[PDB]
Order: structure tokens, then sequence, then C-alpha cells
């Protein structure tokens, strides 16, 4: 299990004004740290807000969390459910900040509400710091569906922030799973440009700043499309994205005919076109919303590889590879055209 510590510096907090906080689960001699975005959408304005606080309220409150939790998929201890870093030091953050982890804007007399996703995330690492951090080798910042897209938002003020605070030998990496969007066109037609275009305003947002500089103000909305922000990052990042991700087809509007399948499959053709220069990429040809910390992630293959393999191979790589790949993109064009895709 995992065990939960509320931030030491109360003034880093949820979406309520409560402390934020991280479960922690130390590993003694393992020099690897996996901390753990969760996902979970976000709100954008103070009437939506409003309907997630009476019914969603964990992601934006820490007054209910739970004392432990268990790690399961990627977080887990067992050799058996966790191929790849079963040894490691594991983190998991949760989401109360409603913000895609961009958010650095306190609660005060003209703020209902505190998003501060982006300041959690430092604060956390801070805090980890004088708890065995100092002599990590490396850092994997990893997170599923608005996690994800946390990660490659984060991944490169992390390495920054280490840099400045003097531990240059820690080596930072991201994982973004199922956080890589297409800025479509909807299948029937709030949209998810203009959603964050105002959610940036609402939360005072930040993004990468080598992106912030070739979009410029007004238009940072595009650095949360993985696209557009990946080639602007130092860090090295894999990612795993479903072809047919069900939150991508969620707001496009899509819940079979000619016209829809052909927009199922120019969607498909479109992802894969966009990881074709990502050198270290997940990408199986399912219909799913399924993560990387359930327990059965070791179950799908691209090409005959799984998940844990690929990211084995990707740690080689960063010390080709004969039978060890890293590049793993399915080229069929239908949903489960992979017989491994999730049942
Ligand atoms: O958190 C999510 C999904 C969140 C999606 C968040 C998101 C959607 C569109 C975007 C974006 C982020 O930036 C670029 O355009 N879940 C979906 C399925 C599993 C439950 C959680
Ligand atoms: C607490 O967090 C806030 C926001 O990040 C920061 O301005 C302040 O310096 C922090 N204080 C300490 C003691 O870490």
């Amino acid at each position: 299990d995992l065990r939960l510590h509320l931030l030491l510096n109360t003034s880093v907090t949820c979406n309520d004004g409560s402390p934020a906080g991280y479960y922690l689960k130390e590993s003694r001699g393992s020099r690897r740290w996996l901390l753990f975005l969760e996902g979970g959408w976000y709100c954008f304005n103070r009437e939506n807000c409003d309907s997630r606080y009476d019914t969603m309220r964990r992601l934006m409150s820490s007054r209910d969390w739970p004392r432990t939790r268990t790690g399961t998929g990627i977080l887990s201890s067992q050799p058996e459910e966790n191929p790849y870093w079963w040894n490691a030091n594991m983190v998991f953050i949760p989401y109360c900040s409603s913000d895609v982890w961009s958010g650095a804007s306190s609660k005060s007399e003209k703020n209902e509400y505190a998003f501060m996703g982006a300041l959690i995330i430092q604060e956390v690492v801070r805090e980890l710091l004088g708890r065995g951090l100092s002599g990590a080798k490396v850092l994997l910042l990893a997170g599923s569906s608005a996690g994800g897209t946390g990660v490659l938002l984060n991944v490169d003020r992390v390495a920054e922030q280490l840099e400045k605070l003097g531990y240059p030998a820690i080596q930072v990496r991201g994982l973004a799973d199922s956080g890589w969007f297409l800025d479509n066109k909807q299948y029937r037609h709030c949209a998810p440009t203009e959603a964050i275009r105002r959610g940036i305003r609402y939360w005072n947002g930040v993004v990468p700043e080598r992106c912030r500089r070739q979009f410029q103000e007004g238009e940072e909305w595009n650095c949360f499309f993985g696209y557009k922000v990946y080639p602007t990052l130092r860090s090295p990042v894999f990612v795993v994205q479903w072809l047919f991700d069900e939150a991508q087809l969620t707001v496009d509007n899509v819940h079979v005919q000619e016209g829809l399948r052909l927009y199922i499959q120019n969607l498909g053709r479109e992802l894969r076109h966009t990881l074709k220069d990502v050198p270290a990429s997940f990408a199986p040809a399912c219909l799913s919303h399924e993560i990387i910390i359930r327990s059965h992630w070791t179950d799908v293959q691209v090409k005959g590889t799984s998940l844990p393999r690929a990211l084995h191979c990707w740690d080689r790589s960063l010390h080709p590879l004969k039978g060890c790949p890293v590049h793993l993109v399915d080229s069929c064009p239908w949903p489960h055209c992979n017989p491994s895709c999730p049942t």
C-alpha cells in the first residue's frame, strides 16, 4: 500500500483550499522514482465547477481522502503485475485542481476556487527530496488522461526545478498515457479548444516556455495538444495512446454507415500520422478508455511486444536494439483489428 502525506506547505491547495498531497511507498536501495498524475477531466467556469463540487468532490478536495491506496498496474510492487518497475519508489499524486495540472492561482476574495496543479507538482517534488529523492538516478513523471496531458505540460519544469535546486544528476523523463488529443472537426456539432481557452484564463494556466514563445499571448491553448507541444520538449517522453480513444470520440460527438465509417478511419490515420516522428510510442488500434494503472495492463501487444517490454527497451536505449523495439504504432484501420485489445 501507498501511504498518504498531506503537503507540509498548506498554502498549496486543492480547489476548495484543503491541502493537496501525495501517496508514497518507498523502496530502500532503489534509485528509481515513479511519480504518477491522476486524471479526471476539468472544469472551466463557476457554474460547472460548482456542479463538479457536488458529485465529484474527491477531485476538488482532500477532506475525504483515505489514509492509504493500493498500487496497481505500473504502480504495483509485484513483478507478476508490473514487469517494468516493480522495485521502484512509488508516488501517486491525486488530481484535485481540475485544471489539467496547469494552474497557478490561489483562492481569495476574487477567486471562489484555487487552481494550483502546476504548483502541486513542484511542491511534491520539493518535499520528496528530503525523503530520498535527492539520491535518485531517474525520475519518471507519468500520468493518465488529464494526467497524461499534465506530463507534457510539466516534465520540463520538473527538470528545470531540480537543476536550479542543485540536483543535476537526476534524469527526468515523461510517460504520457491517453493524453495525446487532436483539435479536429467534430462528427456532429463546448469543444476542447474553446473550453481550454476559457480554462487558461479562469485557472491562470501556465504552459512550457518554448511552446509559449512559439504561439504567444492569447494562443497558449495550442500547447495542450500533444503533437504541438511535444517537439518543443527537451526531456525524453514516451507516448501511449489508443488510436480510437474514447475521450477523443466523446469530444468529437461520436457515440455503422458510410459517413461515420470514414470519420473513424480518418481519425485513426491522423493519430498515426502525428506519431510518425515520436521515437518512443505505443499506439494500439483499439477503442478504449483503459489506462496504465490497471492490473491487466500487461496484456495488450503491438507487433508482438507488450507495453512493459517497450518501456524496458526504452530504458536500455537511454543508457536501435536487436529484438527490443520502442516505436510501436498499429497500422490497421479499424478498432479491434488488433486481437489483443482490451475486452
Ligand atoms: O481525464 C480524462 C480525459 C481528460 C481529457 C482532457 C483533455 C481533453 C481534450 C484536450 C485536452 C485535455 O488538451 C487538449 O485537448 N478521462 C477520460 C476517460 C477516463 C476517465 C478520465
Ligand atoms: C509555499 O508555497 C507557495 C506557493 O508555491 C510558495 O510561494 C511559498 O514560498 C511556499 N513556502 C514554503 C515555505 O515552501
